């Protein structure tokens, strides 16, 4: 009885396992997004329980309603009307370090919360961090698409957080959750690198092969020097180098990112424009190529 309460409008995204559409709540005229998931092709139970428990976070996409008609599950959420955060920030020619730090603070506070509750997102690409409206302020940021996220659970399967280690979990999955949480931070490091310079750390555009992108990720070195970087703060460059550390064990955690001087002393950061490449569509293609390369064994 979704179509009893909601008028369905056009596709916002099509996927192999679901379609996302705009819809209108009939009685109130308010607009929403609906993710329609094929129950034969995918089981969305984990995703819905995470949204139910954690969607009241101000910066996580909020669940408004859910239906199941047997063949499809309908997950109604707030509609993102401000577009993609990275793309909107790359198209702002006067964006500054100080605004970049405020944005990373808001996203990283949200990921610190999720990791502390035992939830890893595992798909934190730019295309899943969006603005709910065009106000441009930090309260409008949303982490979206928890269709790959996982809640930590102990050996007997009870829901756990990484502090309650007084029930047995195989150090196995404790190490795998540590790795997925460190991948979330690496993704935030790729976001920050691109926000500061207007280009991606491991790909130049959509035609980079997956093998050349993976060889750059593996080298453990990247440029924090030269035209677009030279003028960025050394503290920003230090933070970026530690979030993109090639060794997942030595990578900063979300907790430690939030203690970095570049986040803590935001009031001392420059408010004049960054010197960046202006090629937001090229970045979109580089970022799709980077995550296609990395996710090719799912
Ligand atoms: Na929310």
């Amino acid at each position: 009885q979704f179509t009893d309460g909601y008028e369905v409008k056009e596709d916002i995204g099509v996927g192999s396992y679901s379609v996302c559409k705009r819809c209108i709540h009939k009685a109130t005229n308010m607009e929403f997004a609906v993710k329609i998931i094929d129950k034969s092709k995918r089981d969305p139970t984990e995703e819905i329980e995470i949204l139910l428990r954690y969607g009241q976070h101000p910066n996580i996409i909020t669940l408004k309603d859910v239906y199941d008609d047997g063949k499809y599950v309908y997950v109604v959420t707030e509609l993102m009307k401000g577009g993609e955060l990275l793309d909107k920030i790359l198209r702002q020619k006067f964006f500054s370090e100080r605004e970049a730090s405020a944005v990373l603070f808001t996203i990283t506070k949200t990921v610190e919360y999720l990791h502390a509750q035992g939830v890893v997102h595992r798909d934190l690409k730019p295309s899943n961090i969006l603005y709910v409206d065009e106000s441009g302020n930090p309260e409008s940021i949303r982490i979206c698409d928890f269709g790959f996220a996982k809640q930590l659970r102990a050996e007997n399967g009870l829901l756990m957080t990484p502090c309650y280690t007084a029930n047995f979990v195989a150090p196995e999955v404790l190490e795998r959750q540590g790795y997925d949480a460190a991948c979330d931070i690496w993704s935030l490091g790729v976001l920050l690198y691109t926000m500061l310079t207007g280009y991606t750390p491991f790909a130049n555009g959509p035609d980079d092969t997956p093998e050349e992108i993976l060889a750059r990720i593996g080298s453990g070195k990247f440029s924090l020097s030269g035209g677009y970087w030279n003028s960025v703060s050394d503290t920003a460059k230090d933070l970026v180098s530690k979030m993109l550390h090639v060794d997942p064990h030595q990578r900063l955690t979300a907790a430690l990112v939030l203690r970095h001087p570049w986040i803590v002393h935001w009031d001392q950061l420059p408010q004049y424009q960054l010197n960046r490449q202006d090629a937001p569509h090229l970045v979109k293609g580089a970022m799709a190529a980077t995550y296609s390369a990395l996710n090719r064994n799912q």
